[PDB]
């Protein structure tokens, strides 16, 4: 569980926000892309796995699960690519709720920046620092550190 | 010192590689940009501070130290902006040594990817996972987790 992440793709302002969620902590990383392609997904996963110990990725849809570039990047980075099928049905809803919450945050900061990509990174910042009392950033670090010991 | 980072800018293939090093661990994040402007630097710092608890950054030169956009981002993200003058002279050399090693890694993977930005991210991955036996990615997580408790 410390190495498990879920991909999520959501849409805003005619663009795509790609999100990776660290399932046990709720910590996220995100980027704005013009469209979700295998190549963009593969590059996002290489960035993520260079930053955190990514063991398994639950992919967000079958096109990315199938994509040969995604599979090349998972092989390169040592990642086990799995489906993201919500076998525990509370999954569809957790992700939907996360997308809702992110977009709400983006709307709270949207006026402070011109580019959507800046507002998305502000929202990443606010989500990961929010006290829930630990934050997601604190949880992911404690989870992986406990794992290291 | 768990919250201290150093920015570093280096050049390759007529492009700029912007690097943030977590001083205590050697862990890095990096990006390729066409040129090192305040706006790119500010955006890079926002991304970094949304992913790790960045308390202080030693900026890589006086133009970023001065940049009003950089200072706006440091204010937004709660980051103390400092100079990066090597008062400990071994700093000039440690950074030079890092740039040399990164470029070496890049040259080792350069042929596996078409875009420079992909090879840079492969090199981030190899650097942060290399055991020297803890890796930089392991050190940074242990350092911050110790700090959390
Ligand atoms: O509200 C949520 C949520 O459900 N999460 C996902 C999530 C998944 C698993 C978890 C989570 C979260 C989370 O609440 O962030 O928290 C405790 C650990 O288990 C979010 C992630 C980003 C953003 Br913006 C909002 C949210
Ligand atoms: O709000 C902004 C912002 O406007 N940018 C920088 C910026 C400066 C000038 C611009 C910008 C942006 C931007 O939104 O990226 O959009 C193009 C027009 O001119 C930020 C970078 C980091 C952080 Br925190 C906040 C911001
Ligand atoms: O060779 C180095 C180095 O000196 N570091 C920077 C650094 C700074 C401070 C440290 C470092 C390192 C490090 O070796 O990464 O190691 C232990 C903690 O103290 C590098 C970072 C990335 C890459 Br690619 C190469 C290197
Ligand atoms: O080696 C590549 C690669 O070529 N890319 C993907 C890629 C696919 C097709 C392309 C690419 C790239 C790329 O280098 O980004 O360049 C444009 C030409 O067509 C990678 C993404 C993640 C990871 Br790991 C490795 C790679």
């Amino acid at each position: 569980s410390p190495g498990i992440w879920q991909l999520d793709c959501t849409h805003l302002e005619g663009k795509v926000i790609l999100v990776a969620v660290h399932v046990a902590s709720g910590y996220i990383e995100a980027e704005v892309i013009p469209a979700e392609t295998g190549q963009e997904t593969a590059y996002f996963l290489l960035k993520l796995a260079g930053r955190w110990p990514v063991k398994t990725v639950h992919t967000d849809n079958g096109s990315n699960f199938t994509s040969t570039t995604v599979k090349a990047a998972c092989w390169w980075a040592g990642i086990k690519q799995e489906d993201g099928i919500p076998y525990n049905p509370q999954s569809q809803g957790v992700i939907e709720s996360m997308n809702k919450e992110l977009k709400k945050i983006i709307g709270q900061v949207r006026d402070q920046a011109e580019h959507l990509k800046t507002a998305v990174q502000m929202a990443v910042f606010i989500h990961n620092h929010k006290r829930k009392g630990y934050s997601a950033g604190e949880r992911i670090v404690d989870i992986i550190a406990t794992d290291i010991q």
